[PDB]
């Protein structure tokens, strides 16, 4: 096949996407060695669902697992009645997922379980997939003219041909794997034949953190999570927490073999050690360097110009109210909290009122980092940890280091219940949950 | 006795306010002629009630009406467990209200019932009274060397030598009377001994509004509904709504007799007409002019130079939420609404967050001008259609015209649940109130 595997594409046809998937336990080749996964349509990942604003949805999930699951539409505002976090599909039944893609809408977002309590175990099997959404802004020269490819950043750890089981431990951290993959795939290659390379990228791990960089390259941050920029950014590196997106346009300098490498970064977790009276917390310090992939650059590449603009961002209406949400951790019980509390699904934690706009300051009082994700409503990050953001873009999970505080700009769309929870997912099985209605 | 005369007063003793008043007809004499009136303490007003901050205030109200009542405490920032409109005595009970006088708090303020339904009859049948807190401030010899009076402007009706009873029509506009009294009194001649007053202005009207003028003078504003200003405003005239407290300081030009009126004002009531097919309601038009009493010079008046400051009006954190209260009408029936609704004493309305500050639009979109009053929480006024008010200070009623909307900015105080409604007091009987919970 070709020399970088990507999922397998299905793309709207007449502004329908139909299909059926399903959910089951699936024997399949990984990184050299036969394993069995939990799997959405046969394939690690799942297939990448290609639409364009204003199409139909219509996506039954069939549950062949031995526990109950659902799907989560990450980072699609869309109504919380379809992407429906406290639904539960039983083993062998199915249900049927239907929605319009929103107008006003581009880039890169996924589907994975969401059924509290489960997600971790669920997701780190296999279970995940990502859906594009084109835009008119795909036409212009500077992007229909790149190498367009999705990097579907995952990584797993095996015992006994199966996934590795959840450990203490694990459920504390949230679960990183030896197996660093790329579309399913270990450390692939991927040979340029253009000079200029748009790349979606997808953090889809249940805890790893990617901080990206390119040998010899920067990288232009043209999308974040839920949308374009206004205009590109070059940084010398990106971090990708667990649930992130963005895309990036590379452009390739010389003839010669790149590393796209996640460098050294440590997120707080933690390890036990004893020392002669010991038997306490110790920081595991910063991730071993991985590299994700080898860049083989065309001859003589001469990469196109950026774009000078991408989409301008709305201009929002003034907030209505702020909210303070605080996150705290009890390491050594493994429970995670949202100001005091763990989740509870018959509990309403903030009401708001749709189309309106709120100011969340999210605040993280723990040790860790924590990657925090609302559903339904994208909101525009103002800063972090006291520093601005340097960019205007859509955004659905936002990493704060021990300490930091987040400003997000927060508009309401959808009427309902929904939920916000550490990407993490282990931290969200484990409590670190709150539910938001909106009226 | 005094040619002006004024409500008896009762001063805290050693730091402790202990009084039995008791509600109850009364047979008096009343700008000439005798009535029974409802009355606390045996006199209409009621006696002033005199203290300094920190003071412990215990009145027993002991309750001889042939109906239920209760008391608000109007513009004390205390506890609605204290100053609570859900209260009821039944007739020939008692109860005691306890509360210290809060440290940080000066000026005018007054006392009536609360009992939903009630309110309008037992009012404009004679119960009320004031309560003045006097601050450090006043040592100063700016005020201290003025000559200081206070001014109960109250109207009434009367009919069979008792309160005129409320028709129909007075539901609707709210109640006023052809009797316009100052202290109780008809007209009253002030003497002045002293070239600078310091007047106290209490509107303890049900519906009547006071649009004041001193002939020949200007009126220098020193104090709002609940507290000094930061320095004097010199006005031209000062309309005082039904609730509403102001003190102002008068400087006496030349000998003479000066009128202080109440000038012609079109709040908004209205009559109904039929003229061959009609049968439709017609505004009343501005209010005839009434003099209030008579201001007297002295000899060769000379005066005290103005306070050059009062009292900075504290900074306020910046607000956590935005709310918006819409006043509507049904006249014809007699019901009045804030946000669609009617005061309903098991439903809440609005939840707070003390120690917040939150900023408040309210907009009538009625015919009628409506006061506006808040319990517990004096709010300083930002703007009123669209104008900004020309100085800082607390207040607790606002005066909205019709169409305009106020922008108030609220620091919530004591926790608790406690009301909003109208101020002219046949509405909030009639509906026009809800229901605020701090927490
Ligand atoms: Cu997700
Ligand atoms: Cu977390
Ligand atoms: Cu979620
Ligand atoms: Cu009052
Ligand atoms: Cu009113
Ligand atoms: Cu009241
Ligand atoms: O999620
Ligand atoms: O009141």
């Amino acid at each position: 096949g070709p020399s970088f595997p990507e999922p397998k594409v299905v793309r709207s046809q007449g502004g329908l996407l139909s299909l059926k998937l399903s959910a089951t336990p699936t024997p399949l080749a990984i990184a050299g060695q036969r394993a069995t996964l939990l799997t959405y349509g046969g394939s690690f990942p799942g297939p990448t669902l290609r639409v364009r604003p204003r199409d139909t949805v219509r996506l039954t999930l069939e549950n062949r697992l031995p526990e109950p699951t659902n799907l989560h539409w990450h980072g699609l505002p869309i109504s919380p009645k379809v992407d429906d976090p406290f639904l539960e599909i039983p083993p062998g039944e199915s249900w049927t997922y239907e929605f319009t893609v929103p107008k006003e809408l581009a880039g890169t977002f996924w589907y994975h379980p969401h059924l509290h309590g489960r997600v971790a175990p669920q997701l780190f099997a296999g279970l995940l997939g990502a859906l594009v959404v084109e835009s008119s802004l795909d036409a212009i020269p500077e992007l229909r003219e790149a190498e367009e490819h999705l990097l579907v950043l995952k990584d797993l750890a095996l015992q006994g041909g199966r996934p590795a089981p959840h450990t203490p431990m694990d459920w504390m951290n949230g679960k990183e794997g030896d197996l660093v993959l790329v579309n399913g795939a270990l450390r692939p290659t991927l040979v340029a034949q253009k000079a200029t390379l748009r790349l979606r990228l997808l953090n889809a791990s249940n805890a790893r953190y990617y901080r990206l960089a390119l040998q010899d390259h920067p990288l232009y941050l043209i999308a974040a999570d839920g949308g374009f920029l206004e205009e590109p950014l070059e940084v010398s590196e990106l971090l990708l927490a667990p649930g992130e997106r963005a895309e990036v346009l590379v452009r390739l300098r010389k003839e010669g073999r790149f590393l796209l490498q996640a460098l050294p970064y440590d997120r707080g977790a933690m390890g036990m050690m004893d020392m002669g009276g010991m038997a306490h917390a110790m920081p595991q310090g910063p991730s071993r360097p991985e590299t994700l992939l080898y860049l083989i650059a065309p001859k003589n590449p001469k990469p196109l110009p950026l774009p000078k603009a991408l989409s301008p961002f709305p201009t929002l209406p003034a907030p209505v109210v702020t909210r303070r949400l605080v996150l705290t951790e009890d390491m050594m019980a493994a429970r995670f909290f949202i100001n005091g509390q763990v989740f509870d699904h018959r509990r309403v934690d903030l009401k708001g009122q749709a189309q309106t706009v709120e100011v969340w300051e999210v605040e993280n009082q723990g040790d860790m980092d924590h990657p925090f994700h609302l559903h339904v409503h994208p909101f525009q990050v103002l800063s972090v940890g006291g520093r601005p953001f340097p960019y205007r873009a859509w955004k659905d999970v936002v990493n704060l280091k021990a300490g930091e505080v987040a400003r997000l700009l927060v508009p309401l769309r959808e009427k309902g219940r929904t939920v916000f929870h550490c990407h993490i997912v282990e931290h969200e099985d484990r409590g670190m949950m709150g539910v938001l209605e909106v009226g």
